[PDB]
């Protein structure tokens, strides 16, 4: 027993880094079979910042200009493209620590491990949620653009996020690995709103089913309620509305515990109006987000 | 900017996971040169566990029963030997992923990152304490015996833990590389009495600098305070009594924040007597203390 905010191990990924220089701005990127993945603001310079011109950026840029090390060994470019906001170098040689690997688009309220990198180099692995206004809530300095964010699913690495920027905010916003970005946003240096966010009831609801597993028991209560009246409380405190299909996916974690999804709810409409009353649940004292329904119950069985 | 609660990259630890089974028992190994560690009580069996007499235990077992295997690969066993609480299980073949490493004990209140794995196989990597009273607080499931505890020094992994048992209070315990256990505890199944906890002072310190350092400075006030009449509020509190040892720890952060040891230990002393007021501190609703002034200035630099 015992919850915690676990990451999935990241070896595969680390095998996958590499550094990317492009004349002064250094960053990283993905080296998977015999292509690096890289924002393209990796072309940009100081005064570019604001709007860049990607495309006239890229034109005076050739592949030997694109300085690729994996480690200590240096990468040849043969062929550079730009798709949406990455760059994809292709260089002669195939990673041979290529994990299998997928490029998947997560959805808003998904959760995953973010390998943060510097200069091509692994500092830290730790988990985290794509909210619901598509940015993440991160922890990125400088040089850590190109650090992926990825789920693993028995020996398959599926990358979902390499990071791009952090907004004046102190927020992060990235793209899929084929450069689209998550949300509204644009890799330029300028404030951009991210959208109102929410708090993903799913995934609290998930996580008082790992505390009722765990042995946290206290916010359970007589009570029941409805979808419809949950949904009042969930619009009232800034929730995502819940739906049938939540109340599915919850649906093992229901079956687990033997409490009826809208029993939860009842317990969870409780605590949003009442407060933790200076208690609390798996070591928090907020109601926690950032645990799925497939992260609790894989957490709780123990998937390798 | 931002502030996650960061586990070191745990690929250098994965390469060292194998499984070992001695009759029916099956839990993890660490393979390190041509010597697999694991908990001893792989040897005992369902009576076995309220008082197992080890040295007869493994006087029944020889080398042949010992069976470990990397990942599919398996290790032909060619010694065994028990060093406190661990059995170190000689092999005819040296880890080709053996990285540069070092067993060290760490002193309570110092983190480390935990590869929680089931059958020698990796599920997820997570950051923890050790708590003042020698417990850890993880997510360990039956099969996690033998999982370890770590850091990283840029190339070197010092292994400072593994995993060996939860106490019935859901908390847990195991050694250090060389089997001593952390605290008073002894590999049986029997209930066993961690001492008192307290919280460690100085990270929450910590934390407090890196929640200004990254933009949240609600906290601050117009006060100061003095060693002694800090400790009478940690006192109260079940806080460790602050030294000049961890105000010298703490300079670097002090420095770089131009805020005082003591008047951040006012605003830590305000926290206390009033609590939060309904507000965070860096996404957490209670003082956090499972980051070490180090952890801090590594996770705000970059290092790799
Ligand atoms: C370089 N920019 C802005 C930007 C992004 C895209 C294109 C352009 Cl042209 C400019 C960043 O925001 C890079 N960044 N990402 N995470 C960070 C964390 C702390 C400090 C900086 C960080
Ligand atoms: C087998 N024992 C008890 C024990 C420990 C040492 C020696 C003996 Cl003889 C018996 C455990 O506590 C193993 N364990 N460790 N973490 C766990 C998490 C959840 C469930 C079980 C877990």
């Amino acid at each position: 027993s015992g919850f915690r905010k676990m990451a999935f191990p990241s070896g595969k990924v680390e095998g996958c880094m590499v550094q990317v220089t492009c004349g002064t701005t250094t960053l990283n990127g993905l080296w998977l079979d015999d292509v690096v993945y890289c924002p393209r603001h990796v072309i940009c310079t100081s005064e570019d910042m604001l709007n860049p011109n990607y495309e006239d950026l890229l034109i005076r840029k050739s592949n030997h200009n694109f300085l690729v090390q994996a480690g200590n060994v240096q990468l040849r470019v043969i062929g550079h493209s730009m798709q949406n906001c990455v760059l994809k170098l292709k260089v002669d040689t195939a990673n041979p620590k290529t994990p299998k690997y997928k490029f998947v688009r997560i959805q808003p309220g998904q959760t995953f491990s973010v390998l943060a990198c510097y200069n091509g180099s692994p500092s830290g692995v730790y988990q985290c949620a794509m909210r619901p206004n598509f940015t993440i809530k991160g922890s990125f300095l400088n040089g850590s653009c190109g650090s992926v964010g990825f789920n693993i699913d028995y020996d398959c690495v599926s990358f979902c996020y390499m990071h791009h920027m952090e907004l004046p905010t102190g927020v992060h916003a990235g793209t899929d690995l084929e450069g689209n970005f998550y949300g509204p946003f644009v890799d330029r240096q300028t404030a951009q709103a991210a959208g109102t966010d929410t708090t993903i009831t799913v995934n609290v609801l998930a996580w008082l089913y790992a505390a009722v597993i765990n042995g946290d028991r206290w916010f359970l209560n007589r009570f029941t309620t409805t979808l419809n009246d949950f949904n009042l409380v969930a619009m009232k405190y800034n929730y995502e509305p819940l739906t049938q299909d939540h109340v599915d996916i919850l649906g093992p974690l229901s079956a687990q515990t033997g409490i009826a999804v809208l029993d939860m709810c009842a317990s969870l409409k409780e605590l949003l109006q009442n407060g933790m009353n200076g208690r609390t649940i798996l070591g928090s004292a907020l109601l926690e987000d950032e645990f799925t329904p497939f992260d609790v119950v894989r957490q709780c069985s123990g998937v390798t």
